[PDB]
């Protein structure tokens, strides 16, 4: 009974895997100068390690989708390397007393918002990924632990309320057997690599995340747009028949000679 937007067409069978994580919170006490010049520590050395690790990704949407999308992470590296907003960012923390995390938040509070006051797809799209840029910064500055998604072991099905260009560059897509998530579907970024590679999705999910737990037995079926949650084996046993008589009829004409 759940509907969605269909992204690709096929089935898949696999685990539902849900991707949790903790809620940023920012701090708003006002330090004093004894404390500020910690800020500057943790807020300059917090670029170092991020401009290393954001630099690393980059490659890897580079050699994984060609330098089609490398160029949109390349600008966004640009932005964080900027001198201007470094310097701005140094200014709040000693000129308004506010620590590394809640300065940093100022400054990303207007670029990403000013980015929403054009009407452009790049420019609009831009202003969610810009947002990202700071969100990951925050997560370092608290010193967050940040879930390595490439280190998947097991077959089965993402599933998500949304995700990031980042995460999707570094995703394992030997891994994945397919994308669930809740996005509009306009534009959605995971959507786009999923057509491209061609492999089933979803995306008008609406509230799955919410009425699923990790490890659920999930059946995609991308051809009726309709998924099954916690299915008996009386149905799974009546899919794997028909869905894998599919493939296994395609494999006919290649067994004997062209026909």
């Amino acid at each position: 009974m759940i509907s969605g937007i269909l992204a690709s067409p096929g089935i898949a069978f696999g685990k539902a895997l849900l991707l949790k994580e903790d809620e940023i919170v920012i701090d708003r006490k006002k330090i004093s100068a004894d404390q500020v010049d910690q800020e500057v520590e943790r807020f300059l050395s917090g670029r170092a390690k991020a401009s290393a690790q954001l630099e690393t990704i980059k490659t890897k949407a580079g050699e994984t989708f060609g330098e089609e999308k490398e160029a949109i992470f390349e600008g966004h590296i640009m932005l964080l390397e900027d001198e201007e907003l470094e310097q701005e960012i140094i200014a709040l923390i000693k000129d308004k007393h506010m620590t590394a995390d809640a300065a940093a938040h100022e400054v990303i509070e207007g670029q990403a918002s000013a980015l929403e006051e054009l009407d452009d797809e790049y420019l609009k799209e831009r202003a969610a990924d810009v947002r990202d840029i700071g969100k990951r910064l925050l997560r370092n500055i608290l010193g967050l632990k940040i879930i390595d998604l490439s280190a998947i072991q097991d077959e089965v099905i993402l599933v998500a309320a949304d995700l990031t260009p980042s995460e999707t560059a570094q995703l394992n897509l030997k891994k994945v057997l397919g994308f669930i998530t809740d996005a509009g579907g306009r534009t959605s970024h995971t959507s786009i690599m999923a057509r491209s590679l061609e492999l089933p999705a979803i995306v008008g999910t609406g509230s799955v995340t919410s009425q699923v737990k990790n490890d659920d037995y999930l059946i995609l079926d991308a051809v009726n747009n309709q998924v099954y949650v916690n299915p008996t084996n009386e149905v799974i046993d009546k899919m794997r028949a028909v869905q894998e008589q599919v493939a296994s009829e395609k494999a006919e004409l290649a067994k004997l000679k062209d026909r």
